[PDB]
């Protein structure tokens, strides 16, 4: 009886196995744009993904992850509210059963159809495992998805989902360029938070982009065909794999723009 997104093992139940769920810096949160503080000292984000090397795509029962080779500084994030270099290890999405919900973070209570999370770890800690033991060990770049025009750069991902329909399945996924998933502007909001799935560790510096990317109804529909279940068990569609907004507590959201 492990964690999930169902009525008996959903987000409201996570605190029993992961007490940190009721912690001081949990994510996601609602971004109140009028209370966010413009910080002139925040430097522009530096995204260097030209040398990225994707390796595999897999269904882990909660979402699907596209993993990258992080043995060298091939795809890194620098600048912004960050000190040092952060290496990209994987990206995944959270989505809903309908176009009106799916994102984890909200903007003035508005929910988007999905949210993309590019996960990076601080290279000064040597590896991901060590990074998750530090308060500044991870940096997650969050991008909202709205339904409208199709995103060409996302198609290669949607076309392989059929091969990893059930939990545990994985497939080679090389030469995928994540630059095709980025919006025009890099304006962002940032705040200290946590991973949005167990273990819910509080080691994340969140960088949420203000500009969402558009994807087509057909593309998001393919996400909804995945299964939470594995093997040959009762089919349970992988939808609404998002966590509700958490208390901001003693935290301030900063904006790179005004
Ligand atoms: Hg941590
Ligand atoms: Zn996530």
């Amino acid at each position: 009886h492990h964690w999930g997104y169902g009525k008996h093992n959903g987000p409201e139940h996570w605190h029993k196995d992961f007490p940190i769920a009721k912690g001081e810096r949990q994510s996601p949160v609602d971004i109140d744009t009028h209370t966010a503080k413009y910080d002139p000292s925040l430097k522009p984000l530096s995204v260097s993904y030209d040398q990225a090397t994707s390796l595999r795509i897999l269904n882990n029962g909660a979402a699907f992850n596209v993993e990258f080779d992080d043995s060298q500084d091939k795809a890194v994030l620098k600048g912004g509210p960050l000190d040092g270099t952060y290496r990209l290890i994987q990206f995944h999405f959270h989505w809903g059963s309908l176009d009106g919900q799916g994102s984890e973070h909200t903007v003035d209570k508005k929910k988007y159809a999905a949210e993309l999370h590019l996960v990076h770890w601080n290279t000064k800690y040597g590896d991901f495992g060590k990074a998750v033991q530090q308060p500044d060990g991870l940096a997650v770049l969050g991008i909202f998805l709205k339904v409208g025009s199709a995103k060409p750069g996302l198609q290669k991902v949607v076309d392989v989902l059929d091969s990893i329909k059930t939990k545990g399945k994985s497939a080679d996924f090389t030469n995928f360029d994540p630059r095709g998933l980025l919006p025009e502007s890099l304006d962002y909001w940032t705040y200290p938070g946590s991973l949005t799935t167990p273990p819910l560790l509080e080691c994340v510096t969140w960088i949420v982009l203000k500009e969402p990317i558009s994807v087509s109804s057909e593309q998001v529909l393919k996400f909804r065909k995945l299964n939470f279940n594995g093997e040959g068990e009762p089919e349970e569609l992988m939808v609404d794999n998002w966590r509700p907004a958490q208390p901001l507590k003693n935290r301030q959201i900063k904006a790179s723009f005004k």
